[PDB]
């Protein structure tokens, strides 16, 4: 099963949507996982779905809103390792 995505990077495009970018692990599918962030709980995770192509615009999201962004190759048990987390803020406020 294949590692993590590497080089990973992610920034916002406009209020509701990340332009998420990687390249292939050291596969043709992947997920991007967008988690919006005192005991330590969250809403639900957004996941995508990604099918040959190694970037991918993310929608729908909140506007002024904090996400971790993650990537994973999809492999025969789930996914592969996680891409080590990137946080980052929509516009519009
Ligand atoms: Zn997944
Ligand atoms: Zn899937």
């Amino acid at each position: 099963v294949p590692g993590d995505p590497q080089d990973v990077k992610a920034t916002p495009l406009n209020s509701t949507s990340i332009h998420v970018s990687w390249k292939p692990p050291l596969i043709r599918g992947y997920h991007i996982h967008a988690q919006e962030l005192g005991k330590g709980f969250l809403n639900e995770p957004f996941k995508f779905d990604v099918v040959d192509t190694l970037e991918f615009n993310v929608t729908g999201l909140q506007p002024d809103t904090k996400y971790s962004i993650q990537v994973a190759a999809l492999t025969r048990k789930g996914d592969g390792d996680r891409s080590a987390a990137i946080v980052v803020k929509t516009p519009g406020g």
